[PDB]
């Protein structure tokens, strides 16, 4: 059909593992022909359809992945909610209205998927309709808002928003005595999934946010100029995988009702963070309790030069953690952290930001 976005067919910035060992184009070596403009699911499922085809899928409004039709249970919701998007595949919504609602947008590598661009969409977090009683443990949620995986490499995650909106976990009901726990986690990175970059984001009001790993020398991911609001945990929790992350917005609470803030870095098992000139602006979070904003689990490394909390140049290297020693392959330009800048990323972070 008609493209209508002025930015469809740009490919990743060259900062970032999206860009190492070939570069991100999604879908923008398309054909007038595999250039769609999608307003519900089943014209998405059928421009998707287009397989490894180069395509560009821009998204007008709201795509709501029920269809219009609630999920009965947990057979339903499997079978109709999980969306793949296929190799060589550009999302890019239009407008400030581009959505995604009730389902998942899975980068599968089954099939060889690679070569993918999610950009300028909401995705708001899917609601399990039958989540699962766990060994006498309160309950399990089993749906993601956007998961890659198997092998899965190459995509560029940019000016996306991932929220639970409508939905938020102080609207979660009771029952056995339990919270009835509907929502997943936000963004799943795993299985040996690998070049990634996520810039421009928000991740915004959810608990378990992003876990990157569930290996050995994959899972490389870069994360800039993005911001998690009100995210309870994981931004990200990684093992088997290095991370790069800077000039990044983190704000929370310690003490939120809804999304009471843990920690943003969690450290796993082999999993190695290299964080620099990040924003962090935590209520309720004292000075000398810092080291609280990255959290170890079974891995080590972990660093962190020029980072801020609350206003104040804050000293991350005491947390009880080796140095993030490899090195970065690709060049950048870490700007020095400051309320400008940390207001400009806030004012630039997600969908409707293009």
């Amino acid at each position: 059909a008609e493209l209508v976005s002025d930015k469809a067919l740009e490919s990743a910035p060259t900062v970032g593992w999206a860009s190492q060992n070939g570069f991100t184009t999604g879908g923008a070596a398309a054909t007038s022909d595999n250039i769609y403009i999608v307003t519900n699911i089943s014209e998405f499922t059928s421009a998707l359809s287009a397989g490894a085809e180069a395509k560009i899928i821009q998204i007008k409004g709201t795509i709501d992945i029920s269809g219009g039709t609630p999920y009965t249970d947990f057979a339903d919701q499997k079978a109709r909610s999980q969306i793949n998007i296929p190799a060589n595949t550009t999302v890019i919504g239009l407008g400030t209205d581009a959505k995604f609602i009730n389902g998942s947008l899975i980068i599968d590598g089954t099939d060889g998927t690679n070569n993918v661009i999610i950009r300028n969409v909401y995705i708001q977090t899917p609601i399990d309709v039958e989540p699962h009683y766990e060994k006498g443990d309160g309950w399990n949620a089993e749906w993601d808002a956007m998961n890659i995986t198997n092998g899965a490499h190459h995509v560029w995650i940019d000016h996306v928003t991932i929220s639970d909106g409508n939905f938020t976990d102080d609207m979660y009901t009771t029952k056995d005595g339990e919270t009835y726990v509907q929502h997943d986690g936000a963004l799943d990175i795993k299985r040996g999934s690998d070049y990634v970059t996520i810039s421009n984001s928000l991740i915004d009001q959810h608990d378990k946010t992003m876990l990157i790993g569930h290996d050995k020398g994959k899972l490389h991911v870069t994360l800039f100029n993005n911001v998690f609001n009100r995210v309870t945990e994981r931004a990200p929790r990684v093992r088997y995988g290095s991370i790069h992350s800077f000039n990044n917005v983190f704000k929370g609470d310690a003490k939120d009702p809804v999304y009471r803030y843990q920690y943003s870095f969690g450290i796993g098992t082999s999993g190695s963070v290299l964080s620099e000139g990040n924003s962090f602006t935590i209520a309720n979070l004292s000075a000398s309790k810092a080291c609280k904003v990255v959290k170890k689990f079974n891995g080590s490394i972990f660093s962190d030069n020029g980072s801020v909390l609350n206003g104040s140049a804050v000293d991350l290297s005491g947390c009880g953690f080796s140095a993030y020693t490899s090195k970065i392959p690709y060049i950048y330009d870490v700007q020095p952290m400051t309320t400008e800048l940390a207001q400009s990323i806030t004012d630039n972070a997600g969908s409707g930001k293009l």
